[PDB]
């Protein structure tokens, strides 16, 4: 339902079966890619016409200042800090720039993230505490050890005692950031033959990166 | 470099003593620092520590760390005295080892010269620009845009770079090296690649824009 590395393609998605090998590779070989076929005809249109709308010269991009005004699901509104860490989930060689289907990804992971926080608000208290940060992201697929769920909340709350929909979406945004990472890293053939990916192994990954930051 | 520290006449062990290193400290990579130690420093190193090593434990901690008198005048922050311990304590003990300390207190003075050897106006500061050329002399082969931001992660709001903000950056590359070992060591990836610096200047560009 909510794990980011087995996203079932919904029923009525905007893409038809032979429009996936029209994506070109460069799209269709990322690791979010399956985020694009949960998006349904009517919410493809939606987001197409919005960019279209803020693409005024006409170059097919999105650069940080037009992604702060986007309208996203549960009304989040970015934060430069977290606007930066979601542009550098797809914009991994710093263009600044991201695609359309980039930019679709990213609001359809956003869209999962705020679910995931209102489906964990069991006690409708309105954020979580910082303890119930570990089994949230258990179910988006990463596995974190209970030291990098405390560091998580401190890096990312500014200060505040608990975890609101905005600490969430930064944490999330980094995880998917350091997904990101990942898989620039070890796509360095001096690596040798790729693994498969792993989330139990790229949870250590992640719990050792987290640790960096502090 | 870093990576490759010439033995000096006057080490503070002979040749026999390098392989009574217990394992621990023999296999990791910062280990060809403690070769380049004279004599009369490791006296002092020795001295020093049993003085702060209040409880006669054999090891380190932060608070002792930072009562420590470094190369050049250096200070160390909370948060780079911590970055110090994360190069050798790993697994968040809180505490290092005496040849741990040898260790850090001599690549303390590595980067110390260094520093020296690049402020070619004498100014006790760094420009910007100036970061990325003595990063890659030490070992850290970054890119431009890397460099720029350590500096601006870790300078007080400063516009050049001091000793003391070198240092923090010089501890921040030294801590992800033993993260890269972290990672790697991990049988899920095969065995180990032999290091490689323009193969890990990549994962530090890769790892640092991660702070940002
Ligand atoms: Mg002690
Ligand atoms: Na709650
Ligand atoms: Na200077």
């Amino acid at each position: 339902n909510f794990c980011l590395w087995n996203l079932q393609p919904i029923q009525g998605s905007w893409m038809g079966a032979a429009c996936i090998y029209q994506m070109p590779p460069s799209v269709r070989n990322t690791w979010w890619f399956p985020l694009l076929n949960t998006i349904p005809l009517d919410q493809y249109t939606r987001i197409y016409q919005w960019f279209m709308g803020v693409d005024r010269d006409r170059s097919g991009t999105l650069e940080i200042n037009e992604l702060m005004m986007g309208q996203f699901p549960g009304g989040i509104r970015l934060s430069p800090q977290t606007a930066l860490r979601m542009m550098r989930i797809f914009d991994t060689d710093f263009n600044g720039h991201i695609s359309f289907y980039e930019f679709m990804a990213m609001y359809k992971f956003m869209e999962l993230a705020y679910n995931l926080f209102v489906m964990n608000d069991r006690n409708r208290s309105g954020t979580l505490e910082p303890h119930e940060i570990l089994p949230a992201l258990q179910q988006l697929g990463f596995y974190i050890n209970q030291r990098t769920s405390l560091l998580l909340h401190r890096l990312f709350a500014r200060g505040m005692a608990f975890c609101d929909l905005n600490c969430w979406i930064a944490i999330c945004a980094f995880a998917a950031q350091t997904r990101s990472a990942y898989q620039m890293i070890f796509m360095n053939p001096y690596y040798g033959p790729m693994k498969p990916f792993n989330p139990m192994e790229f949870g250590k990954f992640l719990d050792v990166v987290t640790s960096l930051l502090e």
